[PDB]
C-alpha cells in the first residue's frame, strides 16, 4: 500500500494510486496533525508499505524517524520536493501543504514517478490517474474560486493557522486565528481581543474545527452579531478514493461559503 500521513495527502494517494495499489491513512479521523503518537500498528502499517507520502519533519515530527529507515525510493518528503520548495509561504515555512493546489499537483506527480518506478506493470494507469487528477484539479479549482469569488473581502478569524495556502490561491481575507497551534490554550486576554477586532473591523463569521471543542470559538461570538461555521482542514467526513482530494476542496469551499455568504 501507500501510506500516507495525514487524510487529505492520503486522498491526493489515492488519486494516483486508484487501481494500482491501497492507500493507508496513519492519522486517524478526529485526531489532529499537532497532537499523534505512532501506535504500534502505525509503525507496522509505516514499515510495510510500498510508498510512504508526508509533509516532512516541520509537520509530522511524530513520523520522522521511521520515515528515515525507509529506502529514498520509498518515500515521498512534499516539503523536500525540488516542485515544492520554491511554492513553500512564509509563516519559517508554513506547513500546512495539502490545502495547495500547486503543491497538491508537485505530489501527484512525484508519487507518480515513484510508483511508476515500483510497479513498473502499472504504468499505463498510473499515466491515466495522473491525467485524471490534473484534469478534476483544473475544474475543482475553477469551480472552487467561482463559489468563494462573492466572499472575498468579508472578514473571519479560523481556529488555527491551517488555511494559508488555500486562502492565498482564491482571495480569502481572513482577519486572523485564535492560534496557531491548536494544542496551545489562546488565553483570555486575546480572546477578549479578538472579539474586539470582530466587532471593530466588522467580521462575518468564526470558524471552529471538528477536531478541537468549539467552546472557545462559542464564547468569543457570543454578544457579537458574528456568525459560527466550520472548517475541517483534514476532510475526515471524505472516503478515500480517485476523486476525493477534488471532494476535499470542494467541501472546504462549501464550509467557508456556509458561513460567508449573506
Ligand atoms: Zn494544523
Amino acid at each position: 500500500a501507500v501510506v500516507a500521513s495525514l487524510k487529505p495527502v492520503g486522498f491526493i494517494a489515492s488519486a494516483i494510486a486508484d487501481g494500482v495499489t491501497e492507500t493507508e491513512v496513519l492519522l486517524p479521523d478526529g485526531a489532529s496533525e499537532h497532537d499523534y503518537s505512532l501506535r504500534p500498528s502505525d509503525v507496522k502499517r509505516l514499515q510495510n508499505a510500498d510508498l510512504v507520502v508526508w509533509v516532512g519533519p516541520e509537520m509530522e515530527a511524530f513520523m520522522q524517524k521511521p520515515v528515515s529507515k525507509l529506502p529514498g525510493a520509498k518515500q515521498v518528503t512534499i516539503a523536500q520536493l525540488e516542485d515544492v520548495k520554491p511554492l513553500l509561504m512564509k509563516s519559517d515555512f508554513n506547513m500546512h501543504l495539502w490545502l495547495s493546489p500547486e503543491i497538491a499537483r508537485a505530489t501527484a506527480v512525484a508519487i507518480h514517478g515513484k510508483l511508476v518506478e515500483l510497479m513498473p506493470q502499472s504504468r499505463a494507469k498510473l499515466d491515466a490517474n495522473l491525467k485524471d487528477f490534473e484534469a478534476q484539479l483544473a475544474s475543482t479549482e475553477t469551480q472552487v474560486g467561482n463559489e468563494l469569488a462573492p466572499l472575498k473581502g468579508k472578514g473571519y478569524f479560523v481556529f488555527h493557522d491551517a488555511y494559508g495556502y488555500f486562502e492565498k490561491q482564491f482571495g480569502l481575507t481572513p482577519l486572523g486565528h485564535f492560534t496557531v497551534n491548536p494544542e496551545i490554550q489562546p488565553g483570555a486576554q486575546r480572546l477578549h481581543e479578538i472579539r474586539t477586532q470582530l466587532v471593530e473591523q466588522k467580521a462575518t463569521c468564526v470558524f471552529a474545527e471538528p477536531q478541537f471543542r468549539p467552546a472557545v470559538v462559542e464564547s468569543v461570538a457570543r454578544g457579537t452579531s458574528v456568525r459560527m461555521g466550520t472548517l475541517d482542514p483534514l476532510g475526515t467526513n471524505i472516503k478515500l478514493g480517485k476523486t476525493s482530494y477534488s471532494e476535499f476542496l470542494s467541501q472546504l469551499a462549501n464550509q467557508y461559503a456556509s458561513c460567508l455568504k449573506g
